[PDB]
């Protein structure tokens, strides 16, 4: 443990605690993106995922800053992976979405040009203006007044098994059990627009709010005063620690690519590797940190990160990510634990 990290945190929920009336003038242009959504003839059976909550934050530090998905169900659905890249696929299958087909593929750069249409329409009809920014996920980022930003990402959902490139993701089986594993493995996938092409990219971004809120290897983790974890704690300080330094460098483009998803990656990982909740002692916030810490500097030495639930997608790659970043965030990390983590303060 460390007193430096216990102040972070602190002042990290007390940003994420005050009163804003933020998540209300979301849920607002929210709501009426999704009426005029309703009426589409291809966007009809658009839905909000977790209808129920906060929204959801792309950073621990930035509270008006929402990541939203809309999902739309596709039953039927025909999966074929393009290029042997096991994340990326080629959509195949009337049905709604029988508009955006381009022969048997489903295409997605159309889905979200129309997406985008109806958005760019609703903006002008509380001001909200379209960031300028393109790409396919997200689909759309929305400045509301001056301070809050909304990305929005279309999403499709299968209820199908999990696609055979997951057969040995998800390694959780020596840490939360093969029960839990088999239980996560029947919830839904899925599919969201990028390129690896008219390709859709595998999501299981939805796992991990199971896995956070039900955690340790005992059922009681976090339930009592004896057996309080940091597991929790050593994310939000690895989330903190990337944001810090992608501010610090936003002048320079040698941190663009890396991203909360990277680190959420890599701390999963040390979760696998450390099951035992005797291992995450609330005391050892410090030592458990440092294993954090160690285990993603080794990532990016070794240019080898791991989907979480596609084993052979290597989100470190040097055609992902080439070398020089690599090294640029390795040389800043390996600066902040040599210097007790100067972001932090
Ligand atoms: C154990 C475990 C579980 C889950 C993941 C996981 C996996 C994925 C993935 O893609 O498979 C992720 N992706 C991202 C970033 N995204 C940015 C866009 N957001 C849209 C959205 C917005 C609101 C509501 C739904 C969706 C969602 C978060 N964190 C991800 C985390 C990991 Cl690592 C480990
Ligand atoms: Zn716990």
């Amino acid at each position: 443990g460390a007193s430096k990290l216990r102040a972070v945190l602190e002042k990290l929920k007390l940003s994420r605690d005050d009163i804003s009336t933020a998540a209300g003038m979301v849920k607002g242009v929210v709501d009426h993106l999704l009426l005029r959504l309703k009426c589409d003839s291809a966007f009809r059976g658009v839905g909000l995922l977790n209808t129920g909550s906060y929204y959801e934050h792309v950073k621990i530090s930035a509270p008006n800053e929402f990541d939203v998905m809309f999902k739309l169900e596709v039953p039927r659905i025909q999966l074929e992976e393009y290029s042997n890249t096991r994340a990326y696929y080629f959509v195949k299958f009337e049905n709604p979405l029988s508009q955006f087909l381009e022969g048997e593929i489903l295409s997605a750069s159309k889905m979200l040009s129309k997406f985008r249409k109806i958005i760019k329409e609703e903006i002008n009809d509380t001001d909200v203006i379209m960031k300028r920014k393109r790409g396919g996920s997200p689909a759309v980022t929305l400045l509301i007044s001056e301070k809050i930003s909304v990305d929005i990402t279309l999403a499709l959902e299968s209820k199908s098994s999990w696609p055979a490139s997951t057969q040995e993701g998800l390694r959780i089986q020596n840490w939360l059990s093969a029960k839990v594993r088999k239980q996560l493995r029947l919830k839904p996938f899925y599919l969201v627009p990028k390129h690896a092409e008219e390709t859709w990219r595998l999501s299981f971004s939805h796992i991990e709010k199971e896995i956070l809120n039900n955690h340790g290897k005992s059922k009681t983790c976090c339930e009592n005063k004896e057996e309080k974890c940091c597991r929790k704690d050593c994310l939000k300080l690895m989330k903190y620690l990337l944001e810090q330094l992608k501010e610090r460098f936003k002048d320079k483009k040698h941190l663009d690519k890396f991203s909360s998803y990277h680190v959420k990656t890599a701390f999963f990982h040390v979760c696998t590797q450390n099951p035992q909740d005797s291992q995450w002692d609330r005391k050892d916030l410090g030592l458990c940190f440092d294993n954090c810490v160690t285990y993603f500097l080794q990532c990016l030495r070794t240019e080898k990160l791991e989907n979480y639930f596609i084993p052979e997608f290597n989100l470190f790659s040097s055609n992902l990510i080439d070398k020089r970043s690599k090294e640029f965030l390795t040389k800043q990390i390996e600066y902040e634990r040599n210097n007790e983590f100067p972001v932090f303060d």
